[PDB]
């Protein structure tokens, strides 16, 4: 029976969703960082639980031909790129396999085509938004990212999967915070001023918003700091302050202040302009979010007479992306300011057939149906937990023939598919999309239809 710090020769026989190698020794299932299937390693036992254990590679005996040798290990240990040590073609095959297995094991479905995962051509340097903690590390204010399962900042300048100009702004801000003697936040002490930096840069527009996330309102000589950072980065259009005075894992507090310029940037997606506030949700991989939405559009076979419900519409990106293709878009969104933003974004693009309600999806559907609206397509991008039975039955009660389910969690998608099948919908096609390349994340578009069943 294995002990911690034992060294055992194992063959890696599987890979978890989150990118851990799997070995099976002495009745236990071991999870091993930075170890790929068919690799043979000397494994250092780090921890033994009842049915599972944890290990480390002491030495590679056989390295996989699918290993990417050039990845800095910082990106695995920060969880920035959980699959970054796997060749990109095998990353895609793995995400495809996971979708297929979920549909079979959860929904009992084995006869539906699952397309190979849509990948990114140069799957690096892509995020249009940084959220970096600011902490003192080794006595110096640093920017970086937390080690996995911790709040220990790893100082980083190159974030691998982030816009390099954003990386440069974060470094310039780091150095200005140092020159101006501004103190980083200390979670244990609840001391200091600077908690986080959020930097958004338009993928297409290059417009930059700097958010200083601070514990207190007053930031000494911040006007001179702003004066100098905009000298280095004239593309900065907004310097915002968010005050978070709470002991919480949430990034943002309630109060926002504009210190310079605008309180938003403008960026483009599928040909439309979007005004993006500090706390708005906006896909960080614009290049692949465009392909994701294009996939749902293609699956739904959108016609100019279709009436679309954009369920959980946010600041409007999905419905406004399809608005030019369909008769009417009805968006439901629970957050009123998001509805405000989606109305502004419709107006900015002169889109007049997109209408938003702030309500629950069930109540909006009830009222829309009472108003005579006859939905024909529902586009829904549920949270990780999937849809409720109430939502599924309500969406089915609308009579909508096609439902494009944009999932960030294949497991809850397969569960929801089962109920839609009981309700008379057929699962027609499935397309995984690599929305977050180099990571574990599997995004899936599923087409459900009660036509031709």
């Amino acid at each position: 029976m294995l002990k911690k710090n034992d060294i055992v020769e194992v063959e890696i026989v599987d890979l978890t969703h989150e990118g851990a190698g799997v070995a099976k020794v002495d009745g236990l299932v071991f999870f091993v960082e930075n170890a790929l299937p068919s690799e043979k390693i000397l494994m250092r036992v780090l921890k033994v639980n009842k049915k599972i254990g944890f290990g480390k590679v002491e030495k590679y005996l056989v390295q996989s031909p699918h290993r990417n040798q050039d990845l800095d290990l910082a990106y695995l240990r920060s969880g920035i790129a959980d699959l970054g040590h796997l060749s990109y073609p095998e990353q895609l095959k793995f995400k495809t396999k996971q979708v297929k297995d979920s549909l079979y094991k959860i929904a009992g479905i084995a006869d539906v085509e699952v397309a190979e995962t849509l990948g990114m051509e140069h799957p690096v340097k892509y995020r249009n938004k940084a959220q970096v903690p600011v902490r003192r590390v080794n006595g110096v204010l640093e920017t970086g990212f937390f080690r996995k399962n911790s709040h220990n900042l790893m100082p980083l300048e190159d974030f691998f999967i982030q816009d390099p100009v954003i990386d440069q702004v974060v470094v310039a801000l780091r150095d200005l915070l140092r020159r101006f003697d501004l103190k980083p936040y200390d979670e244990k002490e609840q001391s200091g001023l600077i908690r986080n930096l959020v930097v958004r840069r338009g993928h297409y527009s290059g417009q930059i918003m700097v958010v200083l996330v601070t514990t207190r309102p007053k930031v000494f000589r911040v006007d001179q700091l702003i004066e100098q950072v905009i000298k280095q980065f004239p593309e900065i259009v907004s310097v915002m302050q968010n005050i978070n005075d709470q002991n919480t894992n949430a990034i943002f507090g309630k109060e926002w202040r504009t210190l310079y310029g605008q309180d938003y940037i403008t960026d483009q997606m599928l040909g439309n302009d979007f005004q993006i506030a500090g706390p708005a949700f906006y896909q960080v991989n614009t290049e692949m979010a465009e392909k994701l939405y294009q996939t749902a559009i293609d699956f739904a076979e959108l016609k100019k007479d279709d009436v679309i419900i954009d369920a959980y519409s946010g600041i409007g990106t999905i419905g406004l992306s399809v608005a030019k293709h369909v008769k009417e878009v009805y968006g439901v969104e629970l957050i009123p300011e998001a509805v405000e933003n989606s109305q502004k974004n419709a107006s900015l693009n002169k889109i007049t057939n997109a209408h938003y309600v702030c309500d629950t999806a069930e109540n909006a559907m009830k009222k829309w149906l009472k108003e005579g609206i006859q939905p024909t397509v529902i586009l829904v991008d549920p949270p990780r937990k999937g849809l409720t039975e109430s939502f599924i039955k309500a969406s089915a009660q609308t009579g909508a023939d096609r439902i494009a389910y944009i999932s960030c969690n294949v497991a809850t998608m397969a569960r929801d598919i089962k109920l839609y099948q009981e309700l008379g919908y057929e699962l027609k096609k499935v397309q995984p999309v690599d929305l977050f390349p180099q990571t574990h994340h599997v995004e899936t578009v599923a087409l459900l239809s009660k036509l031709d069943v």
